[PDB]
Order: C-alpha cells, then structure tokens, then sequence
C-alpha cells in the first residue's frame, strides 16, 4: 500500500477541509497521487459537502464518501434525526483500504474533532487511525485557547499510539496579533508545525490556491510522505 | 481537611468563573463554608478579576490568588510579555492546601482549559489537582463541538487519575435550539450534568444570582460535597 493521513482538528470549524485541499494540492504538484476521503459527512441539507470543496479548490477527482446526513449536527445526532444509522467501523476502514495504494497519499478528513463518534459504538477517527495504521495531522487555530485544545488532542493521539504527523495552523491572520504570534511560537514547541494557511484561502482561485499551497508546505516534508 | 474541587473547562470563556460563583452560592445556602482560589489571573489591564466576581455574586470572602498579569493572554504568554515568571508549583499547591479545612468547600479555578501552564515549569491545573487530591468539575458549553471537547478533557483527567465530579453547562441559551438540546442529552451520556446555567447570569445582582444558583443544582449533591 501507500500512505494514509487522517486530517483531524482541535474542534469543528478549524480549517480541516482547506488543509486537506492545500496538502492534496501541494502533493499533486509533487507528482504524488492523492485521494481524499470523507467517510462521515453531516449537514448536507445546508449544502455542506467537504468532498466537493476539496475538488473545487484542489482539483482532486479521487473523492470518496460513504454516509451523508442532512442536519448539521454530531453524526450520532444527525443520524438519529434522519432515522438512519452510523456506519460500522469496518465500513470506514474498508472505504480507506480500497483507496490505499503504493505511491498514493490518501487524506481522511473526519467529522469535526478527534473524539467525535463516527461509527457505532463510540468508534472515533482515532480508532480508525489505529485500524489503517495512519498518522494523524492535526489542524489548529491561533486563537486563545488553542494550546490547551492541541495538547489535549495530542495526548489523545498518544493513548492509542497514533503518530502525530504534526500540526497545520488552519487560518493564519494577516497581520497576526500578539496572541496569535505567541501561540504560533508556543505550538511550534509542542509539535512540528507543517504550515500556516493564510486566512480566507477558500476564496483564492485554482492557480492562486495552488501557489499558496506549494508555498505553505515544505517540499521535502511532502515528498517524504510517500515513497 | 475538607473538600477541594478544581473547576476547569473545555476551553476559555465557557463560564468557569460564574460556575465557581453559582456552586459557591449553592453551598453557602446549604450552610457550607466556601473558599475560591484563583492562583493566576491575566487580563488585569482591562479589569479582569474573576475573584471579585465570585465575591459580588456569591458573597465569598475567602478569595485567594497569587499573581495578576495585565495582558489578556494565557498565563505563560502574559508572563513572558510582562517579564516575570509564573508562580512556582509549591506556591499554588500550598495556597490551596492551607485554604482546605474541614467543613469547607474549596473551589480552585484555573485559566482557560485543563492543560494550560499555570506555574513554572509547565505545571498545569491537572498537576495541581493531583497533588491536592482534588476532583475536577468540568464546565462545558452547549454548542456544536462540546462533545469532542468534553471527551478530550475527561480523558486527560482520568489519565492522571483525577476524578471527575461532573459537568456543568457554563451557559444555557434561550431558546435552546437543536444543537444545544441534543447535546444536553449527549453530554449526560458521558458524565453527570449537575447544572446548566442560564445565559446571562453574570449580569445578575447577588440576590437574584443567589436564587438562580439555589435552583440550578441538586440540593442533595451540593450538601454531599462536604
Ligand atoms: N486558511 C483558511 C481556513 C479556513 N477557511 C474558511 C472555509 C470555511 O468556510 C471556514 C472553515 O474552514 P473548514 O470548513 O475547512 O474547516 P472544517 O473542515 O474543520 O469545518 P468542519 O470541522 O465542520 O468540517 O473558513 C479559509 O477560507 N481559509
Ligand atoms: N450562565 C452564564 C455563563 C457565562 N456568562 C458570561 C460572563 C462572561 O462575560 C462570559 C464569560 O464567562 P466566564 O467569565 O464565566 O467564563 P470563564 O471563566 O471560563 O472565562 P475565562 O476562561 O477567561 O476565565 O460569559 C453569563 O453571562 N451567564
Ligand atoms: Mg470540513
Ligand atoms: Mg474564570
């Protein structure tokens, strides 16, 4: 097989999809095949579709989903509202596994924060990362409160020995205020910071987003992800 | 000794301070003697003072603290900016332990969430809670995300074998809404929910806040703390 990265976050809203898209973009400009996989997707009745957005921004055509719920809630709530069920654990692993392939980077965006239930019972993205032997890349903010949330997330990745690919600062303000700059230094002491995506990048166009994306990440880190 | 709860949160601004007050208000009306420690305080330039708020709202007079930094940052950043180290771990633990006496409920409030550094070098609210054999009351929000955040923190806690005395929803919104009403139920599936405090209660004067706080907790559980 190839490489699997689950792309996680300190909470919901933190920039996960833009990161999936940015790293997928950057990898494709390294000749690296990329699939992105959104196993649980809630809030589709509000037009949320994280798979479509990665394609829309990065041009990834290898987009893989499974469950979709209408209401923008926790997947257990969104399922329970629609009368539906969550996937079983093996369905999410099977979905990633068939995507897996040597020379290919498969990114797996979960639904919100690391410990959000994704499959019955209490199965989270962290359990799924164990099953497919994936490292997790953790998307963070610069806002107040982020150091605690991150530290909590990494402590959780360690309890099941899920390696940390590092952190990406999801939205980097320009200019950064005093809190933002400090936290940027503080998180760099907590883990390798892989990139800091400039705020509002979801309004850059194809070429702009790709330029931004090639800039955001270290070439040697990206190319080192798949051999 | 008596009872020491640490009052932590799944983040910042979740209502840690007014839960300290509402729990303190409820204990006093149960004839319990209450003390609130808040070792570090940032944001004092714009007038941040969580201890004064507990005093106004619950009438606590045993209100202890060790430093005050002007910047509204997380302690260690606020210290770095001032040029002045955090207090030492010993200061914090022993302040809290000298507060502890039989018949008293000693609430400890940190700064932000559980893993923020409170003292040099890197000692958190969680460390403190271990050394003084305190349990954690976890203050939570009701918004989308409360769940991942609650679960992270309850884990963190149990990792160092710091018991969880429960969850309080910092602020209940009016009217709730689909997320909040769902989460209030999902939250009860991961830990006991001891209260949910109505949004906006910080603005009450002390007579009205007292009556709110009396109603917000189960009386048996309150008295059973000490
Ligand atoms: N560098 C960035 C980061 C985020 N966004 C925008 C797009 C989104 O409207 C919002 C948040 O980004 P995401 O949707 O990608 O974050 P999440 O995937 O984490 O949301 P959710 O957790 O619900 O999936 O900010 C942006 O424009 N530029
Ligand atoms: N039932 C409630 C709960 C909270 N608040 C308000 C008061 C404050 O203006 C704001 C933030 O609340 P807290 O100060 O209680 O929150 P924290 O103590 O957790 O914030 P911090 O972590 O900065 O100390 O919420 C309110 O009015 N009514
Ligand atoms: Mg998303
Ligand atoms: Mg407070």
């Amino acid at each position: 097989g190839g490489t699997i990265l689950v792309v996680t976050g300190t909470g919901t809203g933190v920039g996960k999809t833009v990161v999936c898209a940015a790293l997928a973009s950057a990898a494709r400009q390294a000749g690296i095949d990329v699939a992105v996989c959104k196993p649980v997707q809630t809030g589709t009745a509000r037009g949320d579709d994280d798979l479509a957005e990665v394609g829309r921004l990065a041009g990834v055509t290898q987009l893989a989903g499974l469950a979709r719920y209408p209401q923008p809630m926790a997947p257990a709530a969104a399922a329970e509202h629609a009368g539906m069920a969550l996937p079983a654990r093996d369905q999410i692993v099977r979905l990633i596994a068939d995507l897996d392939r040597p020379g290919r980077l498969t990114l797996v965006e979960g639904a919100g924060g690391l410990l959000v239930e994704l499959a019955e019972p209490g199965v989270t993205l962290r359990d799924v990362a164990v099953d497919v032997a994936a490292a997790a890349l953790v998307v963070v903010t610069a806002d107040l409160g982020t150091l605690n949330h991150t530290k909590l997330t990494l402590e959780a990745l360690a309890a099941q020995q899920v390696s940390c690919a590092g952190l990406v600062i999801g939205s980097w303000p320009d200019p950064p205020g005093l809190v933002a700059a400090s936290n940027r230094s503080a998180l760099a002491r907590i883990a390798m910071v892989r990139a800091a995506l400039p705020a509002g990048a979801a309004s850059l166009d194809a070429g702009d987003f790709a330029a931004m994306s090639a800039a955001a990440f270290d070439r040697n880190w990206v190319a080192g992800l798949v051999g």
